[PDB]
Order: C-alpha cells, then structure tokens, then sequence
C-alpha cells in the first residue's frame, strides 16, 4: 500500500487552538444568499458537496464555481474543496450526463452484463477498471481544482471499493479486486497532480476488513473525513466501536494529517414534526441538546491535533438544517491549545486544555466541558 | 353504498394490498405477483426507465397485470399537491405554465424537504382543470380500476402550508382542494377512490373521518408511528377507532405497516447487505404483532401490506408470502374486544390476542 509522504503543510488551512476548530460541509439547490457566503467564508475548510446550486447555475460544476469565487471574494484564507465520488454516477454534473450520454460502456456491469445500481435503483457506477474511465474521471477532478478559488478535491467512496463485499456481491470477486486496482491507479494520479493541493477522503472507519481502520490507507491523502463514527455495527457496542474510532484518529492526527470529524445531531434534534406539518423550530438553548453538543465535541476534543475540525451537523443540505447559519456558545469559548494527550481509562478519557478540561464518559454517552 | 366496483375480498386467507413502483417494467413473474394481489397501487415513478415516463410505465403495467387476472384492481396514484418528477405530461404542463408552481408572497417557489421538489398551485383553475382532467383521463383507460389521492393531510393540516406561503394561500389551497375532491367524487363514481387520509392528529378531532365522505376508502401510513406527545399506545388505540368506525360503514381500507426496522441489520450502506431470514422467530413475532393490529381493525375490504418500502428493487419482502399469509384465516366471529391495552378477536380458524403496551401478539391458528 501506497506510504505516507513527508509532512508539508505549505498548502493546508489555516488553524488555531483559540476557539473550537470548525469544518463546514454543503450544498443547496440554489445559490447561496450574501449573508449564507459570509458564513461559509468564516469556516477554514469547506467542502463543496455534489448538486451544488444547480438550480441556479445550471449544473454543479458552475455552481461550484460561481459559490467558490464568492467564498474567495470574502475571505481569501479558506480553503474549499471539490467533492467527486470516484465510483458513484450522482446526478446533476452537466459534463458527466455528456460522458454517460455519448459512452454508455462507461457504466458498471455484472458478469450477466446487466447494469448495476445503488439502493434507489436509478444511480450506476462508473466502470473505472476502464482506461477511457480513468481519463475522464481524473481530468475532470483535476480541472476543477486547477481553477482559482478551488483548493482541492473530497474523494468520497473510497469504502465502497475498499471493503470487497460491497462490489463482489454486485459484479463478483474479480471485477471488484479490478475496480480496487484501478482505485489504487487512480490515486497514485492524483496523489502526483494534487501535489500543490489538498486531498481531503471519506477513509477512516471501523471496519473488520481493514486491519488499521482505514490509516493504511491514508498514503494518498492530505487527511481523512469521518462519518459512521458513533454507528456501531458488526456486533460491537456503541463503546467498543467509539473506542477503534478514537484510536485510529488520534494517530492519524498525531501524524499530521487533516481530520475533519462530522457527527449528527439529527436524532436530538427530530421532533416528530416537518413531515405533514410544519417542522417546529428547535431550541437551540435547550439544556439536553447543549448536553449532546458537548457530550459529541469531548468526542472530538479526545481525538483532535493541529488540523482536526468538527461539523456537528443536521445533515448537508443547508436549507433542511435545523443548525444552518448557527454558532453554538461552545464554538464561541476559549479552547487553547492541549496540555497533553487525552488519558483513557476504561470507556472514560480525559483531556485538559489551557482553557478547557474534559471528561467523557462513552459508556453512558455523557460527557462535561469545564471551561475556564 | 354503492359495491358494484369495488376488489375482490376473501377471509379465507389474509386480505393483502399492494403498493409499489420499480424504475423498469416488471418481470414476468413479477406481474403474475402483482395479479395475486386484490387491490394494487401503482406509485410514482413508475417502469419510466422502461417506458419514458409514468404515465406509460402505469398503461404497461396495469395491461400487464391485466392480462394475467383481470379481477385485480388497479388504481393509479396522484398526489394532489406535490409535483414530484417523472410525469412527462407535468413536465410539459409546467414548461409552458411556470405559474403553475406554488409561489410565497416574494413569488419564490416553496419545496419539500429536498428543497428542489415544488408544489402545484391548485389555488388557480387553469392547474385545477390540468390535474382533474389527468386524472380522469388516466382512470377512463381500460386496465385503470381508479386512483389513490395522495397529500391531503399537507393541504389539511394548515401549518403545512401557511409556514410556506402565508395563511391567506393555505385557506385559498384548501377551498380549491376541496372543490376538486367533489369534482373527482362525481366524475369517479363508476370508479374507486382512495385516500392517504385517516391519520391521528390534533386538528382532526375525528382523526381523518371527517373527510372520509369524499371517498371510497382510506389508506393508512403513520399508524404506528407516534407524535404530538402521546404514547404509541394511546396513539394506536386512536386509529384502531378511526379504522373500526370506517371499515364498520363499509369503506375500503388498505391499511400499510413498516417492517424496515424489524428487518434493517446494520449493512448495506458501505458493505453487501446481508440476508434477513425470513423464517425467522424475531421477525415471525414482528409479523405477528402487525398483523394483530390490521386484524383488530379488518372489515370486509380491509387488506394489510406489511412492507419494506414501495420501491421493488430495494424491499426485503418484495415476493415473498409468510406463513401467516397463507394459513387458513376465515371470517370474524364478532368485533374486537378492547380490555385496556389488550385486545381480543376470534375468526373462524384464528384467535387473536394483542397487547399494545409491550408490542406482542399471539396468533392462536386452527
């Protein structure tokens, strides 16, 4: 597997220990509002999502454009990513529908040479075993972040052709070892075009299949995005698979590599209501969701180094969040810098800060932020 | 009290429904599934990537099931409100007439959640006459039995629309909703109508009866699904008495319960997702428990579907019949019994037994 560079962090985001590092992570049907780009622009590190304002632009690629240049116009200093999914065939990419459109064999079969789909029945994959595949998909990455307001890509995907049973069961065992290989070829390509960018991926996750929880695979990338990180699965309980979480971030981070950690608050934050009524407005001063505001941030605040961020989220489309546009009082308070690495005992972990102790308990899912 | 169009109905086995789509036609084996259903419901979406759109997809479809058993009753789906995709003739309506599409009072479109799915303005006649004629017309074809209204609760309920376009326009949507269900009422007659519209809420003090009169039935979602601070218990005792009341006075009910919980194993997303064993004695005791509560309720022309989601391709339980399904059932010897919680009901080869408060059934069958 493909080794870590040397560490050069002439081209990462800015960051400080002063107050809570924060990761932003969206998209909107439509153009963002002056007041929304304000917002985005006060983030380090953005990663534009797929179906970026096309309903305004006309496609994702300018809208992506058009929502980067107004970023940069505000503040020069953030960082913005471009999501592409390097297997996943997502709507809304005018040059793709072209590519799709103009090369059907472009598209991922099974062995009975049928078509094969993502849950909604309706979403292929690209067959990225294939050369003319492998050009298109590259080219379009790379021209995108060799725009002026774009500073890297978010690979996402990554587990799908990672893990072999999520293709195997789909196209068979030699097909997926091929999309694997094809995977590694790809980016090799842009670990070397990139190299004057930043390459954020979806990578680091509990999983059987993957002896270090995916930082054996971090050699391509500048960091990893987390997701799935209090789902426990594969017999595990909440803790023992939090406990692999924590270890396997803490050491990329202590590496030097990027972590940007997205936690849901969306069961807090349901009601029961916005499906044929009016979604109730949360309050977002309510005693029990600031305790799971600060029990999700000890999570974090365990794991993180010098360039971890958090987004504690309502999911990635700006205008179904109910946390859109918000700053909890927990990302206004001093943090500082840690005094020392977190101390684990049992499921309790401790951390102190110069401005800030934490205690996290993940057996009963409670945690306390003592500021000072 | 008019029969003369309704399903077929049978107590010798479980009355069942069904309600589906799938993006390409059916297999043949497929189809002969749907023709062995009494009452099916095409959704949205349906076989477009088949046929071009769902208004072909639906004509193949139901020729189709038709074909096979020309006893199956197959209505049409049509949300009242909601312009979701996929309908070429919508499409082409909405292209020309932008004013179509619900706008607040800074005429900006509203959506759904999704943010990119708008509404239709049924406040304006000229969308009215659009979506009444699609309707009629797409029931008037030989293999169409009549349409399932959806999205009466959003016109409804008026904080749906009034936090979208103030409440001068929700008023307006609903007079005009209300005009078009009578208009359908009439031109419907020789046909079926059923309605996404028994449903506990606060501003329904009959929980959906209210507007039953407009049609021939009620489909039921939700119904297990608690809200507005009741417990699941108290709030499943309400649409037991809705369903008994309706299904009492003869109206048709398609009553729909999740099994995707009971069913979902934590795979899937980034890995293959592994089988559910159907025979199962976890899921047996789900299906019985189900079950129970349709039975509690069941009239003649009541059917149940226990489901994992509408969409084919993706449902754990698309194909398959339960054991419960096939064992002899017969009529009901009396109406349930309500004691607390628990609930009692006998059919000729069947004791029923339900507890709401620990999510238990029994099936005694003989």
């Amino acid at each position: 597997l493909e080794q870590n560079q040397e560490i050069d962090y002439s081209n990462y985001p800015e960051f400080s220990w002063d107050t809570m590092p924060l990761y932003m992570h969206v998209r909107k049907n439509t153009a963002y509002t002056d007041e929304e780009i304000n917002y985005l622009a006060s983030f380090p590190l953005i990663t534009l999502e797929k179906s970026q304002a096309q309903n305004t632009y006309g496609s994702t690629e300018e809208g992506t454009l058009a929502t980067a240049s107004a970023i940069k116009l505000k503040n020069n200093k953030a960082k913005v990513l471009y999501y592409r999914n390097v297997v996943i065939n997502w709507g809304n990419y005018k040059n793709d529908d072209e590519f799709i459109s103009k090369n059907p064999s472009a598209l991922l079969k099974n062995q009975n040479n049928e078509l094969v789909y993502m849950p909604n029945g309706s979403t292929p994959f690209f067959d990225i075993t294939k050369s003319f595949v492998q050009e298109y998909w590259l080219k379009s990455v790379e021209d995108m972040v060799a725009t002026p307001n774009i500073d890297g890509t978010f690979i996402d995907a990554n587990i799908k052709v990672l893990v072999p049973s999520f293709f195997s069961s789909k196209v068979g065992v030699n097909k997926q070892a091929e999309i694997e290989n094809s995977y590694f070829s790809m980016m090799s390509r842009l670990k070397e075009s990139l190299s004057n960018n930043l390459i954020l991926a979806n990578i680091i996750r509990v999983r059987p299949e993957f002896e270090e929880n995916g930082l054996e695979y971090l050699g391509y990338f500048n960091g990893s995005y987390l997701e799935g990180f209090d789902s426990e699965a594969f017999g595990m309980s909440n803790a023992e698979y939090l406990v692999e979480g924590i270890e396997a971030t803490q050491k990329a981070a202590q590496s030097g590599k990027i972590i940007t950690m997205t936690l849901g608050l969306g069961e807090a934050i349901d009601n029961n209501t916005g499906i044929d009524d009016q979604r109730e407005d949360v309050d977002l001063n309510d005693e029990e969701l600031n305790k799971r505001v600060d029990y999700l941030l000890a999570i974090f605040l365990i794991c993180a180094e010098k360039y971890s961020y958090v987004y504690l989220h309502d999911g990635y489309l700006a205008t179904n969040s109910a946390v859109w546009l918000h700053q909890f009082d927990q990302y206004k308070k001093a943090l500082g810098a840690p005094l020392g690495k977190a101390i684990k005992n049992g499921y309790i972990y401790t951390r102190k800060f110069e401005n800030l102790d934490v205690w996290l308990n993940l057996e009963t899912q409670t945690a306390t932020l003592t500021w000072k």
